């Protein structure tokens, strides 16, 4: 009955099927689906994830109304996502007043003073990463980036969050390593999540039985592990997220269960994200020696003879920033952004009923010919001081936008840049024979390459 | 995963869809679906009602193996049908040893001695039907057959079962009339039954909450009504099903709840069936004056000057029997017959795994060009002594076949014939302007005409 909504409002889209709505259209993944629909329906289309109506918008003004203008009043929350348990209190899952409160309590965590203080910790692991990478370089076997960057992502996360200093790559069997690395982003296209989309009525049944998409084993270890590194350990001032969160309950307020839910979500949100992007960047660099050479030239020029990177020097590297940005354009890992209309609204011309998920298809927008010349091409120059004025911040949205944008944006940029600097100071990266060209994306619900990125690593003396 | 079954066995059929299986193919009803599939897959095809695999067979030998040969050992039961409650003990729904026991206890009910004893009761209402029909005839407004035959069906059922003598047509507000006539055959194509097919896992949930497809209001009235006409009434020897059922517990055995479940199922099975067929017969007769004239000539010849029909005279009317049979050929109301394989089996060449519903598509078989010359044509002669040897009893199956065939077959034939005799002794039937020609069947899950049959009635003096 909800399947006549877009018909009633006179909005075009793919004709839904009883029960399934439009989900069979996901056979080629989210990105493709969004590309095809944009191409054939233009600026706005409507579709159904089961019985849930989703309105895709592509108009920059419209997008700002949703993400910025009407955030607090109408578009405050993401779609509710499944059986969730105690993780319901995680910032990214929280709603309305719960969210606003957690956002407030957690903002001061990601400030530049706190961030500049985090530099010497996250640098210590630029060194470890080099060390590991060279061990593969002088033995000379084509490297798997996700493995080495994955290892790197975790090391910085553990240490910056809790202070659990561990070489995850060489310690694969470490109890903290086994738990955390299980925490991977959800494929909303897998069988179980498709079942939840078609039968959302089953969610409360799952919630009552303490079933939750976050593996109970993982969340338990940490649940009572954080308990040790507060009461058994830190009960006596260190530089990490946990402290910044401990002292914050020490004046609002923050319960014990909430605090762990945030610690978990910083990993789940932070871990695969940082390493997928760092892996995509290297791919482009390896397939574009000119851009790599030039980046290495900017790095040696700024930090001569392998000087260590600092907060101020990172911000000073223009081409570095251009390369990170162009990569995010091609591979914005979120693919889509989403808000639910709490109430009925009329955004710039069109009426949107309560409960409709309004979706911004970031990937299709990033690769749109009507905003981007040769948008399949990797062209850092797009982002140079001269060109980067012709870039709409609501067409280009790798970190979302508005009050509910990526909270860890600054931290993530900084982290990746530091990783990239140390690595490029010591090594060059070249295509192996197993390297797939062009790169192919997983037809799954995740923006990742269909085969893992394998690259040849060579020292620079 | 069950959707690769027919692929694995190398059996052809329509490719199923995730979850839905093949149910969208029912958009034109059961009969059409079965016709199309036969035409395009030949002798055997496989399809999925949701996740339930159904094997259609059309080979007469094969059909006899299922319906007759392997009934007791392998093909004992129909598919389980939904939330059912106390009606689980109704003969037509019962399984294995429960069924075999009820079949036994109820066989002696439908014998010809009992049946010949039922004649004077069921005749009393041939008279009532004439009386009502004439009231419409001399006022001269085109009659709706279902209404008058419906009324007739019930009158004979109530009286033959319980002894509740009521002119249902002129007593539409009678408390026994309002209850019973709500009891109509299930449309397995309506929304609720489609939901149960796609989510059969919900059935036990429904059963626990005492939800049941037989309306609780209806089943309750009778439940405690039968209680009155046993203890308050018959506790003191009459000719009816109830008695035949009362004395049978008076020697195996029969519980109180069972007895009512059978009383209900004789109505639900008997009521719409008798009147749908009686309505289809009149349609053919009205659209074929030659056949009507001839039938009336056989009736006057056997029962001169309006003599009342008897058991022996009914059996004596060949053309009558030919007309009833030809109509059932065109409109076998069951459309399909079904058995579930209790275990794995290998019927004459092909292997059939446990749980597969094996289905005989009676309607398509009745209208098959390879067994029937001009099978769309209404040609009683098909069934004359000379031709009726060329008729396979497993191609032609209006009352099913084997140990689980229609238990009320003899009673139903007799009842319809008596109705037809009295009616044709007094009246002729002619097409109105609202009469649709040719007749169109409901695209629903029931074999009924898309518009109700309206015919002009005229006295014969
Ligand atoms: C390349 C790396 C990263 C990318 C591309 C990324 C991207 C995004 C995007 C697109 C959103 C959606 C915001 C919206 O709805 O508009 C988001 C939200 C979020 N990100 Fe990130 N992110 C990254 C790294 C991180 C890290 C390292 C953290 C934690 C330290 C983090 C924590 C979050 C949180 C908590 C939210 C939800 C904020 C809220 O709803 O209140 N992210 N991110
Ligand atoms: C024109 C009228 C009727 C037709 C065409 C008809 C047809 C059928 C058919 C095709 C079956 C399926 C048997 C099988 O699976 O092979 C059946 C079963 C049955 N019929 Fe009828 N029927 C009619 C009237 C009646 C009446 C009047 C009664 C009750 C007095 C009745 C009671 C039953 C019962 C109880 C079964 C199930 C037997 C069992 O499973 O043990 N039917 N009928
Ligand atoms: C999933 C939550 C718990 C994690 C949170 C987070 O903390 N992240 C930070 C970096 C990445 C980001 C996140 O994973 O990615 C985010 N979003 C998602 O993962 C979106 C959420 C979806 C979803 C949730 C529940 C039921 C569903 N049925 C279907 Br079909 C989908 C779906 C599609 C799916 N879309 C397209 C992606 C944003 C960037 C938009 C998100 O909210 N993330
Ligand atoms: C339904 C039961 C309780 C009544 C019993 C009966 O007592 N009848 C006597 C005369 C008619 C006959 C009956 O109604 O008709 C019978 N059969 C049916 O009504 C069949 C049963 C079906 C069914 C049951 C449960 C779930 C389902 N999902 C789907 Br898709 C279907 C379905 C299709 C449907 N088919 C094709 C018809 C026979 C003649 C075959 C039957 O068993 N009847």
């Amino acid at each position: 009955h909800s399947h006549g909504l877009f018909k009633k409002l006179g909005i075009p889209g793919p004709t839904p099927l009883p029960f399934l709505g439009n989900i069979l259209s996901y056979h080629k993944g989210f990105a493709m689906f969004d590309m095809e629909m944009h191409k054939k329906y233009g600026k706005v289309w409507g579709f159904y994830d089961g019985q849930q109506p989703v309105l895709a918008i592509t108009d920059p003004d419209m997008i700002k109304t949703v993400l910025v203008k009407e955030a607090y009043s109408v578009f405050t929350n993401r779609r509710p996502f499944g059986p969730v348990g105690f993780m319901k209190s995680a910032i990214s899952i929280a709603e309305d007043e719960e969210w606003k409160r957690l956002r407030s309590l957690l903002s001061p965590t990601f400030t530049s003073g706190k961030l500049k203080e985090m530099v010497p910790i996250i640098a210590q692991y630029g060194d470890v990463l080099v060390r590991n990478l060279r061990r593969e370089a002088e033995t000379g076997k084509p490297v798997t980036l996700k493995d080495v960057f994955g290892a790197y992502s975790m090391d910085v996360i553990t240490s910056t969050s809790f202070g659990v200093n561990i070489d995850s790559l060489n310690n694969p069997q470490d109890p903290f390593v086994e738990n955390t690395k299980k925490l991977l982003r959800f494929d909303f296209l897998d069988p179980f999540f498709l079942s939840i989309t078609v039968f959302p009525f089953l969610i409360p049944i799952l919630e009552v039985l303490n079933i939750t998409v976050f593996p109970r084993e993982v969340t338990n270890f940490l649940r009572k592990s954080v308990k040790r590194m507060k009461e058994s350990r830190l009960e006596d001032h260190r530089v990490d997220f946990l402290q910044l969160m401990i002292d914050s309950q020490n004046s609002k307020a923050l319960s014990d269960l909430e605090l762990v839910a945030q610690s978990i979500i910083f990993i789940f949100a932070g871990y695969e994200t940082t390493s997928s992007v760092l892996s995509f960047i290297m791919y482009e660099l390896a397939t574009h020696p000119d851009v790599q050479q030039k980046l290495q030239e900017e790095i040696d020029a700024v930090l001569p003879n392998k000087a260590p990177p600092t907060y101020d020097t990172v911000l000073q590297m223009e081409y570095l920033d251009m390369v990170v940005n162009e990569t995010l354009r091609l591979f914005p890992i979120a693919m889509r952004l989403e808000r639910v209309a709490k109430k009925d609204v009329e955004i710039n011309g069109m009426f949107i009923p309560k409960g409709v998920v309004v979706m911004i298809p970031s990937y299709a927008l990033h690769r749109d010919p009507k905003y981007w010349t040769e948008p399949e091409k990797f062209l850092p120059e797009r982002f140079s001081k001269k060109n980067k004025d012709n870039i709409d911040p609501y067409i280009y949205t790798p970190f979302g936008s508005g009050p509910r944008n990526c909270i860890g944006m600054r931290f993530a940029l900084m982290n990746m840049k530091l990783a990239l600097i140390r690595v490029l100071q010591n090594f060059s990266f070249k295509p192996s024979k197993e390297t797939q060209i062009p790169l192919k994306l997983s037809l799954g619900g995740l923006l990742q390459p269909e085969k893992p990125v394998v690259l040849k690593v060579e020292s620079r003396d």
